[PDB]
């Protein structure tokens, strides 16, 4: 399932799980993948989001306002929302189309933007980062060579 992921992209998912757990969330949603992307820091996704002033604390706070903390931290494995799974499926399609054999942070963010209709998307907009501008930042950073 994560065989195609880069090392950094694996950390994104692992950190997404813990972001969900910290909020006593019962699923890893798109917003937790967003947090995992920021958390990684060195990837194209984090750089793109940082350039648009999208911060870890900004996102966590929005998530808390929109979703709110759950009552019980889950133990062990937290499943993906259907939407988050769709984002990861789309992440593969992004990587394939761009001619990569691996899924990197860039592809996860492009996948997330492409889905464009869950909590992550809601958060981004609330924070002033329109989805097209997020995608543009990612493409620009991938186009500088």
């Amino acid at each position: 399932m994560f065989e195609r992921f880069t090392d950094r992209a694996r950390r994104v998912v692992v950190l997404a799980q813990e972001e969900a757990r910290m909020l006593n969330h019962n699923y890893i949603g798109t917003e937790h993948i967003l947090l995992g992307l920021i958390h990684e820091g060195e990837g194209v996704a984090a750089k793109s989001l940082e350039s648009l002033g999208i911060s870890l604390e900004g996102v966590r706070s929005q998530v808390e306002e929109i979703i709110g903390q759950g009552q019980q931290a889950p133990s062990g494995h937290i499943p993906f929302t259907p939407r988050a799974k769709k984002v990861l499926e789309l992440s593969l399609r992004e990587a394939l189309q761009l001619g990569h054999n691996y899924i990197g942070t860039e592809h996860i963010l492009l996948g997330l933007i492409r889905e464009g209709e869950g909590v992550a998307a809601q958060v981004l907009v609330k924070l002033g980062a329109e989805l097209t501008r997020v995608r543009q930042q990612v493409i620009q950073l991938l186009s500088g060579y």
